[PDB]
């Protein structure tokens, strides 16, 4: 003692409502679904559960335009069976943790309706509104759903500010009732017993005043030019002096754009910020700038990225850690192989990174099945209204065809996250009795849940009993980290230490047999587990031998 907070050793499973399952044939995830399915989750061993945006939406991005704040989406149920959830997720000694999307509203939201009406409007000043420039908009600020980030407004003949889509107008933090209304909405959730809240791009909440033109550097990296608002921290500091001082709920920054050095401004707990934070550095080490191509990295590039995401969280800092989420393509197809001789060796090999480094894991769902890309064909295969965007900015403009869009985003689409959660081998997987939002990608034949708890051998096991090793092992949790050898672009190795345990962490990320020297001095004490392994080292070894996309976890001596 002092020991660590719940959430530095707990493990989270990230569920996608509209994706995970549905109960009354629409094709949509709802919270019965979910509800009926937490069993499965406790099962697994997942200590608390994210779920994407719950509230009242047109959706015209999947939750995340929201149009009243207290309300429940119609799609997911009513506050009952919300309330429902919560009651049975703590049955089962569970915790939820909520999205919080208030960077901006939909334009459905009351506020923005009457935001609109007039200059003098009472709610004027919740959002951003300007007077276009030289005969166009206030500035060059680019959306990151296509086109200008000013949208004109005949009702009054200004511009309203929206990094993302035309439907989801920014929130005006600079404005003092617009902050305490935000407030007053977090209790709301708080005071029903929430456990944690994750702020959906938490960084860009201040503007900069006077919305100059962006550089033609910033303009090629516009998300990071949005995260420098000059008011940033003080609205962070100000939000849990006068909400999370109050409750024991944990938070969860989602920083997206910001360089690394100024991650330890939202998460050092000694400035009363966030608790932890969801950086991109990794799950973007591969995206072009454009968001929509790829670039080549090798596991250089992988582990050199940890390592710096590790360091910022100094003594006072921690990090969540994920491979996947609902905005980037699946796991194993991304990082790990996702061709059929290899998915399953390489999702546990995947596994037994998630669950071995330091910070809290995110588990999204269906990666404990080995969950793929899905094989869309056309552009109107996919849903997202990104995808819609990258094709007004790069199709329309002739920068690029409707062919190399669709090549490229079908590797990077958040679509491919957001694929029907894969139940079992009946219609639709299980995941529905109607016809899915989304379609079911054809390999729910051979992945799926039903198919997968019952062997010892599958993904799902694998994961499952990584997360009771990780339960049982404290080091794996708030232990120490040290990457053996940063150079290495084959054999991923570090090791996690906590009050004189040490373990070994070696991944082999080749599909070829592969040789690990330990440290000198190093010996092997003990196998906890191993993948894809025909055997596991003596006790007392100084080097491991590698079988292609191998994994393992031993105690060294
Ligand atoms: O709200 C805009 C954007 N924020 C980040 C969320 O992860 C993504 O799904 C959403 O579209
Ligand atoms: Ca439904």
């Amino acid at each position: 003692k002092p020991g660590a907070p719940w959430w530095k050793s707990a493990v989270f499973y990230q569920v996608y409502p509209r994706s995970f399952k549905d109960t009354n044939g629409d094709g949509i995830g709802d919270f019965k679904g979910l509800t009926e399915k937490l069993d499965y989750l406790k099962g697994l061993g997942i200590d608390a559960i994210w779920i994407n945006p719950h509230y009242a939406s047109p959706n015209t991005d999947n939750g995340y335009d929201i149009s009243d704040y207290r309300e429940v989406m119609k799609e997911y149920g009513t506050m009952e069976d919300f309330d429902r959830l919560m009651a049975e997720l703590k049955k089962r000694g569970m915790r939820l943790m909520v999205d919080v999307v208030i960077n901006h509203s939909s334009d459905q939201h009351e506020w923005f309706k009457s935001s609109r009406a007039s200059k003098d409007n009472p709610y004027r000043d919740y959002y951003f509104w300007r007077d276009g420039k030289d005969g166009h908009e206030p500035n060059n600020y680019p959306s990151f759903f296509g086109g200008s980030a000013w949208e004109k407004d005949p009702v009054t003949g200004q511009y309203y500010l929206h990094y993302f889509g035309r439907q989801q107008p920014d929130l005006n933090w600079d404005t003092p009732k617009l902050r305490e209304e935000l407030y007053a909405m977090l209790r709301f959730w708080l005071d029903k017993g929430v456990s944690g809240m994750r702020f959906d791009t938490v960084a860009t909440y201040s503007k900069t005043p006077g919305f100059p033109d962006l550089t033609p550097e910033q303009m090629k990296n516009f998300a990071e030019a949005y995260t420098q608002g000059p008011n940033l921290h003080r609205y962070l500091q100000e939000m849990h002096e006068k909400v999370f001082d109050h409750y024991d709920a944990v938070t969860a920054g989602e920083i997206f754009g910001a360089p690394l050095n100024q991650v330890p401004l939202f998460i050092d707990s000694r400035r009363k910020e966030l608790d932890m934070a969801f950086t991109f550095d990794l799950i973007r080490y591969d995206r072009a700038l454009d968001r929509w191509h790829t670039i080549p990295r090798t596991l250089a590039d992988f582990r050199q990225t940890i390592d710096k995401v590790d360091a910022i969280a100094g003594e006072y800092g921690w990090n969540t850690f994920f491979l996947g989420n609902h905005d980037n393509p699946r796991a194993v197809s991304h990082f790990g192989d996702d061709r059929p001789q290899w998915r399953e060796a390489s999702a546990k090999a995947l596994a037994t990174v998630t669950l071995t480094q330091r910070g809290t894991p995110f588990i999204f769902q269906g990666d404990e099945l080995g969950m793929t890309n899905y094989p869309f064909k056309t552009l109107q295969d996919f849903d997202d209204i990104e995808v819609k965007g990258f094709f007004q900015d790069y199709v329309e403009t002739g920068k690029a065809t409707a062919e190399e869009l669709l090549t490229n985003v079908a590797l990077t689409s958040r679509d491919n996250a957001r694929t029907p959660f894969q139940w079992d081998d009946s219609a639709n997987a299980g995941f529905t009795t109607g016809k899915p939002w989304l379609k079911v990608n054809p390999n729910y034949t051979e992945i799926n849940a039903a198919r997968e708890i019952g062997d010892p051998k599958s993904v799902y096991s694998f994961y499952r009993n990584l997360i009771s090793i990780r339960h049982e092992t404290p080091a794996l949790s708030t232990g120490s980290y040290r990457d053996i050898d940063p150079s290495n672009a084959d054999v991923y190795a570090y090791t996690r230490s906590q009050d004189g345990e040490t373990y070994l962490v070696v991944v082999n990320f080749k599909a070829e047999p592969r040789s690990f020297t330990l440290p000198d001095g190093m010996h092997i004490a003990e196998t906890l587990i191993e993948s894809s392994s025909p055997a596991a080292p003596a006790a007392g070894a100084a080097s491991l031998e590698l079988q292609p996309w191998q994994s393992g976890i031993y105690k060294v001596k």
